């Protein structure tokens, strides 16, 4: 996350989270916990976390599809320092430096916060699917 500059979530925190998500798989109480954990997150942070958490293969694919759908919608709503496109917000086509750039620009585009809402949309769809 960006702190008072960028620093990775600590390994101890991420590894503990992996176990929490496993124990609480597919339950909605994970969602607010995700929001708390990812305070200040860049898209790079978020992808490291998602990749570390891993989990259920079909669920991961559904999350990915949801993200891609939201990135497409972002491009429709906000066609394009350069401005980020959907894939930049998802951290696919952007660097960590670029993400920090947008997040701290005057005025800013909070690419981490935007990506978080896409991830949360996916997590909610997953909750319903496995309920
Ligand atoms: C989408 C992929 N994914 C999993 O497959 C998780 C998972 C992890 C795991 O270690 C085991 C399972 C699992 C599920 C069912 C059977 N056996 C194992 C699922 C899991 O259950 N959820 C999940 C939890 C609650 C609600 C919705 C989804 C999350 C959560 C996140 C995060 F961090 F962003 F919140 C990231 C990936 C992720
Ligand atoms: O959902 C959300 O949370 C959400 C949704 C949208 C936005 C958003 C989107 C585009 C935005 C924006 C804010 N602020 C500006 C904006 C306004 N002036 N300069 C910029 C800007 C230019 C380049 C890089 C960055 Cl970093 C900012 N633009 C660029 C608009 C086009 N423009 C205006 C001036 N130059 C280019 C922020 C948050």
């Amino acid at each position: 996350p960006i702190v008072q500059v960028h620093q990775a979530i600590s390994p101890r925190t991420l590894n503990a989270w992996v176990k929490v998500v496993e124990e609480k798989a597919f339950s909605p109480e994970v969602i607010p916990m995700f929001s708390a954990l990812s305070e200040g997150a860049t898209p790079q942070d978020l992808n490291t976390m998602l990749n570390t958490v891993g989990g259920h293969q079909a669920a991961m694919q559904m999350l990915k599809e949801t993200i891609n759908e939201e990135a497409a919608e972002w491009d429709r709503l906000h066609p394009v320092m350069r401005e980020p496109r959907g894939s930049d917000i998802a951290g696919t086509t952007s660097t960590l430096q670029e993400q920090i750039g947008w997040m701290t620009h005057n005025p800013p585009i909070p690419v981490g916060e935007i990506y978080k809402r896409w991830i949360i949309l996916g997590l909610n769809k997953i909750v319903r699917m496995y309920s």
